[PDB]
RNA sequence: AUUAAAAGGAAAUUGGGGUGACAGAAAAUAACGGGAGAGGUGAAAAUCCAU
């Protein structure tokens, strides 16, 4: 169920307590191979480090190309609705680790939600002591 | 029986001043992809997960 070289979208959602490296088709319904940084490490702590996001972002090239997706329309994202809109530390370890894994890089964008207004956020008042 | 006060009141614009009748985030629901973790912390656990 492979065929040749088709352009993929690599919706890299990393956080300060998890990355998540997910590849679908382009239409964005279809996943290829998901594979985020709890599932490489032991430690809870560090199920975001630059090591595990790399790690992982290894392993998902090596079956894209198996099925025959080389190259990746990155989507960068991080955990933006009402709190920090900055992406977390493995998310250039991920992509970069795509990069060495001979990866064509296609569109990179930042698809970090941006509320045009917002709901209430966590912590009431005077916020996270 | 004085005037016409850089006293006051009365008859071209400025105004997120007051009243009255477009946007996606967050979450939910629906359906599809995938099949093992996900949240969270300085570190963990109670928690959600093969329905």
């Amino acid at each position: 169920g492979s065929t040749k070289d088709a352009f993929g979208v690599a919706h890299i959602y990393a956080t300060f307590n998890d990355t998540f490296v997910h590849v679908t088709d382009i239409s964005g319904k279809e996943t290829i191979i998901r594979i985020t940084g709890g599932m490489r490490v032991k430690a809870d702590r560090d199920e975001s480090s630059p090591y595990a996001a790399m790690t992982a972002a290894q392993d998902v090239a090596k079956r894209c190309k198996d099925l025959g997706v080389t190259s990746l329309h990155i989507k960068m994202r991080g955990e933006g609705g009402v709190y920090s809109k900055t992406p977390g530390p493995g998310a250039q370890a991920a992509l970069r680790a795509l990069a060495r894994a001979n990866m064509k890089i296609g569109r990179i964008e930042d698809v970090t939600p941006i509320p045009t207004d917002c709901t209430k956020r966590k912590g009431g008042r005077r916020g996270r002591r």
